[PDB]
């Protein structure tokens, strides 16, 4: 045994929360989370939390609770309680600029990341607050926070989006739309990555062939298949879904860079919503697609 003092004490108390093969995995989770060479990203922080919840038996799943203190959207906390709800075993808080984690009441770390979905825009900041959504069993983008340079901070909520899922809850039962959105969204991401890397690498003559080979190859690795002809129109995608709930607020500003800023906002919220649902990072996929294109190309060099 080479565990930490607070780890052994935590494990001895959480240990029985998981079945057979499940504890070896929940053990590596914890390790990545609090005892690795470095602290996880906040996004990776939240994932690990649910991998644990998902790994624990249903009996102990009510032990994994998440809420916004006094409905204070600016902050969110995830935690693992004890049987008699006697105190907190693991506490994770996430504010607007930092996030921390406590183990048995001990502060293990406070990291500071740079939440700004409008990175490509200097004179503009925008973050995304969020609250737990049991329809996806994960926190999802609750409200969008903007901070222009010349006007007060905007707090346009986006809780209407969760509705599109509740309305689909009882209908052609959303379980189906997930198979659609998953392929549509991801394949589109794979295509952007392709066209993107091709532009910057324009000086390199990357055949339209390789371009298609990469697209089919990454689609294959992800397992999904293309059958979007046509996209059963009676299906409102996440983008259109979010584009809606936005304009639904008198947010509408006439300063100027809109076609680019509004398209970015949308893409950031959609990605996260999407990630909230499928627990897949749409950007991670776009990257592996970009790497496929380059890897294939350098292969056709010989």
């Amino acid at each position: 045994n080479t565990k930490e003092a607070w780890w052994k004490v935590l494990w001895e108390k959480i240990k029985d929360f998981f079945f057979s093969t499940g504890k070896a995995k929940a053990d590596r989770c914890l390790h990545e989370m609090l005892f690795a060479e470095r602290a996880p990203t906040r996004e990776r922080l939240t994932e690990i939390f649910f991998e644990l919840k998902e790994l624990a038996c249903a009996s102990q799943r009510d032990r994994f609770q998440v809420h916004n203190p006094h409905e204070n959207d600016a902050t969110i906390i995830l935690r693992i309680m004890d049987q008699n709800e006697e105190n907190e075993l693991l506490r994770i808080t996430q504010n607007t600029d930092t996030f921390s984690c406590e183990v048995m009441g001990n502060l293990y770390f406070l990291m500071k990341d740079r939440p700004d979905i409008l990175k490509s825009h200097p004179q503009m900041t925008a973050m995304i607050k969020r609250r737990y959504s049991e329809i996806v069993d994960y926190p999802l983008p609750s409200t969008l926070c903007l901070n222009p340079a010349g006007a007060p901070i905007l707090s346009v909520p986006l809780d209407n989006i969760e509705g599109y899922l509740y309305t689909e809850l009882r209908k052609g039962h959303l379980d189906g739309w997930k198979a659609q959105e998953k392929a549509t969204y991801l394949a589109a991401k794979i295509q952007s990555g392709i066209e993107k890397t091709t532009r910057i690498l324009h000086h390199a003559n990357i055949s339209e062939s390789t371009q298609q080979n990469a697209f089919l190859e990454t689609m294959a690795m992800c397992g999904l298949k293309q059958l979007e002809i046509p996209p059963p129109h009676t299906h409102i995608p996440i983008e259109k879904m979010v584009k809606e709930v936005l304009l639904a607020d008198k947010t509408f500003q006439a300063p100027s860079t809109s076609q680019s800023m509004l398209a970015e906002i949308v893409e950031a919220i959609s990605d996260q919503v999407f990630h909230a649902i499928f627990r897949i990072d749409p950007q991670a996929i776009q990257k592996m697609a970009e790497e496929q294109l380059t890897t294939l190309h350098v292969r056709s060099e010989q």
